[PDB]
């Protein structure tokens, strides 16, 4: 069973019934302001930060799922319906909903009146747009009047939900019935006080009338479903005093057959200087000049159509700097399209905001962020080193960091614990690759200060130092790192022992003392203190260099001694010395991440994939009989079936789900990453499609949710549940199957000096073209690939043979052919 | 104009219909275990903390409001309805719901069929008990299948509402359809790991099935009132996995004309050693032994009612106490029922959880617990005993405290604030009201520790004397007490100066410096100070006594020379020495507070009155003239219209809103007995009667809250919804009300040394009898009043008249007959 289509020529995801098995979201714009938009036209949007600047209400966990958007009732001759079917569940006679890159499109049809909603977020515009076409298609005239819709948050979406015994009773709006383009209700909650910001939400025409509360529109003993004044065909001109605020215009329209009629609404988010706050005097009016200059920018359909052309010409040149075309169009699809737009909608959420997160206690995540932007650096490389800065900025002199930051003010927080020992790595990881990519080193030398203090600037670099020495000043009695409150896995906890409810793994206190490690850790450690070295030897830094070259040789020395088991790596020492994720325990035998990321950092790495001697084969081989699954790859086998004190969270889930045998997906890419670096890129290519949504497609009522993009979690083999996702669209798989697909399995990775051409898919996929801007140039890379297991790649370059996989960078301007035989 | 009626000999709220103007509400329990109950079985219950331990959710601001509490959808020839109207919403032929002393009942008759629910948690128990009365009352035999539902919360409310990217995966029951008396579902959430505790909902019958997954019983796309389960008239037997834990079980029924059944439904919290959690050495399955001795003891219809009448014998029992027989049957029924009823309800809740409270951040009010005492010493002693040591151990060895603690732990936390400068006095006024109740002067001796330090414990006494030493030595320059973060009003924040938004003000930081000072905690230190010196009398403390009453005449000084305006007390000085609450200033020209509770401490009192030169007078007539309203008094006036950034929160509402010119009820009471403290008991008992539920309840359509309790707020003269109620139940007014009722308008009041009978009513309650034990004997005092302006009472007692008019306490068993002539 499938519930719509790609389109590839639209860039568009097409469902084609409202009867979803869940609510199936696009997210709306990619610069500061942002909307979370269901196929039913449910969610919301806020202002740089999902917590602080709320512009409208959302419900999660609500009864029914998703009631609760932009809505726009149609009263026809008294009959009551939506267009986007939820809230009030007419029958439709048609029914479509389009996903594409920063618009939907809604369309929703009955008893000769079609309504047509485009939704999209412009370019420079802090502000979401709807055009609304309606359609008479019947072969009598019309008269309907439509309701919009939009229910108002107090700012703060904690206080939101909350804080009512205050916030029922400061809700202010202002009405602006003949205002200079149309209609506009404002909503200026807490304007009077310490906020410099309203909202508008307002109509390219002189509405015959209003509603600004909810109470009032919906009526007592109402859902949305049953609201009151589109039953009544009227709009009650409410003005709100505290309670619920809204948002509401009718129109009423007369349509001969086949005649439609446009209206444009805008919710948009407005500033005011201090000193430019009140219309007047006695500071009681709010000046309204930039939400008239707003809605005079969208007065026109035209003007929307114009915003909608330069939106599509920013995401054709987005994408135009990695592409591929191939005999697999699923394959395609994702590399071209769908990885990419993910990418980006992460790169600017983190994990705060989505269907599953709630954008109240997560902010911008410093290992989040930095993984993000391992699949973002090819798409805006000047926002990427923006980036960089902001996270190192979050960064304590002893080399920690604060785990995330909040996205207004930038500033570090411990909302979800402190002291996880990967993440000062996480920020080489980030910084190599935005050098490899951009090759921009004087970010290098860019003042970046520790814990935002002024003053206390040092340059980038030294904020790696710092980082790298953290690792080395903070190993236990093998060697490995000491893993302090949890590494990559959250879950693992090896110095929590908490026997008290309710007080969460992330946040509760830890016991000073023991000697737990991390093998996560060391082979993290082992990768990117190599690129330190790297960075070092190129900054003229030779002693540091040369030192720094010998930790990650003691590291990964350490990893070969203390952390195998026989057939696979260790996943850790606890807190008393005794291995984790070992054979001679009968549970949590064998975990995935030492695994795949060991293995990319060379360890154990033989003479071929037919070396079943190596140990990276033999860590493989465990992975591929242990943890598959045709969903995908299980974090660890068994999963745990009773509380295991010392692990912290880790057991506290029911097996197969999240961190306890759930396919937790962002580790996946690392097992495929991996099967590249032995050679096997047939098994690697396997791993690929199980978690990849154009394959997951055909079996979207398992899977759940939206089959266009990664999710966070798969159930497991261990789940009643086995193969149904949760917390999609936010998620650390996207970047990281990004970089697996573009730049290990396709094979083309920019490096320092040169471009990487070494593809390693597998006979599946015979022959492709890649198309990659770098630096530049543009290099089209031709390939003739058999998959035979260990066969590497040999080039030919403007018609030359050369030596290796490293074609040096052509200059700026330059298209360079190259020709790749495997 | 009215939505139901007080029943007086069933102590009940008779609730009329389903379209009240608000969700009106009941709470079940007096333990530790409670329930919240709108009528129309809206709401939900938990175990001594509302946060902590919370078994079944409900949403706050939901469309429509209260759709989720306790259902019983009734399926009769597929005609599908909820007696309790919502969430179905079918047309009933009788409906009513009735209100009472910890249980409710609720009636709806469609079709032939009546359904009777009582509500109730019965004592020593942790469980909501429903007892279900089925009866039909057609001519002709019928049949109808009963579909119990409730909604589990994952026990953490706050994780329950933010954090679904962890619990959707959580969620975990047992289903127990042959247990030992009928079926049972286990909630059993997070028992996996650190909880010793689960829920189980069943009923004393083998059920027919059931559900447990809220998805599959309501059906996607559904609301409660659409649920798909009932509709097709048979369970699917879901076996929740993760996502939404439901407990409902179906029951079929068979009625002869006439006939009933019962069926008996019950909630529980359980817990277990931790050596007996488990039925299984696998450790799978919940060890059920408690649950099955649960569902025994209310197995059948007998055991329910005798736990309903022992439920009625505790509240005659507790309601023996203060009584009174008047002409006014309005303020009979206050004085006798609901202001005891409410007062009960605060010293257990304080001001967590209600339908505006959402039982997230909210603990026990360090100042709050200490007033509800005042209005609750009376009905159980040996807990107002427990709450102060609770409360006192949460101090500071300064004689500061932390503003509130946490319900579960009694460990005091800053979640909502730091440093309120009026907290140490009201634990004076705790024990005070104590002592005098009981006579139980070892409570001074109790040994009681520092922020719950083992090792630092001191006499109680000592912490009354921080308390006090505190407010000495923390004056400033005018020889007031420095404000700190706030005083009572929690919305005066001097020390803020806050120009950045989402942060809320009570827990902003502060700034150092500054003088502002407090006129409020200057009558408050002038009233408790002096019942602190008469504590250190009783010791034998005649140094601290002395120096005590110089401190306290210093104070007085004070505010006759630096807090007195004109025409009325001055309410603060500002950070810089501005004076706040002057007539100098063109909005808050006066204050409420300090106006009613200078003279409660009796500053500025005079020759009676008629003295038109005394302070206290003038003081009280410009309350009158510019404060008064017939809702009740204003807290100032006039409002702020901008915000004044030196003042802090109470600026920020809109005028007429809380502290912002609302009518903030619980200071209100403080005019009242300033009122009488002057002689002006008429002018007293007309500002009673303006904020009282059963004075009010004829405006029900104003109000729209509860009638039957008192609210936190009400509108007030400068706001659109002037008398419409916020936040009911929950608020100091019930206490303080009930102080000012039955202490000084009847005027019966301990004392130390004997009771004190000094009415003062003024002339529309001619005659009355008060009937009150006092010490372990019975007081009957018959009041004939004459109501004169000033006129104060002689007494008589047991035939002879006495000199006064304090009774000194007679023995325990005795029966005093007091004559009473005003
Ligand atoms: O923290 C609780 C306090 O919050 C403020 O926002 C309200 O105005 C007060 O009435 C309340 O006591
Ligand atoms: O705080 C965020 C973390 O919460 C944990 O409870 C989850 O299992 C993790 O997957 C998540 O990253």
């Amino acid at each position: 069973m499938r519930y719509g289509h790609f389109d590839d020529a639209a860039r568009e995801y097409v469902i084609t019934t409202p009867h979803t098995p869940y609510p199936w979201i696009n997210y709306l714009g990619s610069e500061q302001f942002f909307s979370l938009l269901s196929h039913q036209a449910g969610g919301y949007s806020f202002y740089r930060d999902a917590k602080m600047r709320r512009l409208t209400r959302y419900r999660y966990n609500n009864i029914p799922a998703d009631a609760g958007g932009r809505y726009l009732y149609v009263n026809d001759g008294g009959d009551v319906w939506t267009p986007s079917w939820l809230p009030v569940k007419a029958d439709l006679d048609h029914f479509e909903a389009r996903h594409g890159l920063g618009y939907s499109r809604i369309t929703g049809e009955r008893n000769g009146l079609k309504v047509e909603t485009l939704f999209f977020v412009p370019l420079g515009e802090n502000a979401e747009v709807q055009k609304v076409t309606v359609t008479n298609t019947s072969d009598a005239p019309k008269t309907a009047t439509l309701f919009s819709f939009v229910e108002f948050c107090l700012w703060n979406a904690q206080d939101d939900q909350t804080n009512y015994q205050r916030n029922l009773s400061i809700g202010e709006v202002e009405v602006e019935q003949d205002g200079p383009h149309g209609s506009a209700i404002y909503h200026k909650t807490e304007y009077r006080e310490r906020r410099d910001h309203y909202a508008v939400f307002g109509v390219n025409t002189r509405a015959d009338g209003f509603d600004t509360d909810r109470d009032t529109f919906v009526g007592a003993y109402n859902s949305l479903g049953e609201a009151s004044v589109p039953r009544a065909g009227k709009s009650a001109d409410s003005v709100a005093s505290g309670w619920y605020p809204i948002g509401s215009h009718s129109v009423a329209v007369t349509l001969q057959p086949g005649e439609s009629r446009d209206l444009v609404y805008v919710l948009g988010y407005l500033e005011n200087p201090d000193e430019e706050k009140w219309a007047d005097d006695a500071h009681q009016v709010v000046n309204k000049a930039p939400a008239h200059a707003l809605l005079g920018r969208f007065a026109t359909s035209e003007q929307v159509d114009a915003a909608l052309e330069a939106l599509n010409s920013y995401w054709t040149n987005l994408l135009s700097t990695y592409s591929v075309s191939s005999t697999d169009e699923k394959l395609d699809r994702m590399v071209n399209i769908w990885n990419q737009y993910q990418c980006m909608v992460t790169f600017n959420m983190s994990r705060s905001a989505s269907f599953f997160e709630t954008g109240i206690g997560r902010g911008m995540g410093f290992r989040d962020s930095n993984q993000d932007l391992l699949g973002f650096v090819h798409l805006i490389p000047e926002r990427a080193r923006e980036r960089i800065i902001d996270i190192a900025s979050t960064q304590f002199a002893d080399g920690s960091a604060y785990h995330q930051y909040q996205p207004l003010t930038k500033r570090g927080n411990n909302d979800i614990g402190s002291g996880f020992n990967d993440d000062p790595l996480w920020l080489i990881a980030g910084v190599a690759a935005y050098i490899k990519e951009s090759g921009d080193w004087g970010i290098l030398d860019e003042p970046v200060p520790f814990d935002n203090e002024p003053g206390s600037e040092v340059p980038l670099f030294e904020h790696l130092t710092r980082s790298f020495q953290f690792t080395v000043q903070n190993r236990g009695p093998h060697g490995l790192p000491l893993i302090g409150r949890a590494d990559f896995n959250d879950c693992l906890n090896l110095n929590c022992f908490s026997t008290t409810p309710g007080e969460s793994f992330q946040t509760t206190e830890n016991q000073a003392g023991g000697v737990a490690e991390s093998v996560f850790i060391a082979a993290q450690f082992v990768l990117y203190g190599a690129e330190y070295a790297t960075l070092a030897e190129r900054r003229g830094l030779a002693d540091v260099a040369t030192e720094a070259r010998k930790y990650v040789d003691e590291v990964r020395a350490a990893v070969l001694e203390h952390g195998w088991d026989g057939q696979w790596f260790l996943r850790a020492y606890d807190y008393y010395g005794n291995p984790v994720g070992t054979d001679a325990k009968p549970e949590g035998k064998i975990w995935i991440e030492p695994q795949g990321f060991a293995v990319m950092a060379g360890i154990g790495v033989g003479e071929g994939p037919d070396d079943a001697d190596a140990p990276a084969v033999k860590a493989l081989d465990s992975v591929n009989e242990m943890l598959g699954t045709p969903h995908g790859l299980v974090l660890q086998y068994p999963a745990y079936t009773t509380y295991q004190i010392e692990l912290g969270e880790v057991s506290t889930y029911p097996p197969g789900y999240k961190e306890n045998g759930g396919i937790f997906c962002h580790n996946n890419p690392w097992v495929i990453i991996a099967e590249t670096v032995v050679g096997r890129g047939a098994q690697a290519f396997d791993y690929y499609k199980r978690i990849t949504p154009a394959y997951r497609e055909d079996i979207s009522d398992t899977h759940k949710l939206e089959p266009y993009v990664y999710a966070q979690m798969i159930a497991g083999k261990e789940a009643v549940r086995a193969g149904e996702a949760k917390n999609s669209w936010l998620t650390g798989t996207a970047a990281w199957n990004f970089v697996a697909v573009s730049q290990y399995l396709l094979g083309v990775r920019p490096d320092y000096d040169g471009l990487v051409v070494d593809p390693q898919i597998g006979p599946d996929v015979p022959s492709y073209t890649v198309t990659r801007v770098a630096r530049g140039a543009t290099y089209e890379i031709t390939v003739t690939n058999s998959g035979a297991p260990g066969a590497r790649a040999s080039l030919t370059v403007d018609g030359a043979p050369v030596d290796g996989r490293t074609v040096p960078y052509a200059p700026a301007g330059s298209t360079v052919r190259v020709e790749v035989t495997v």
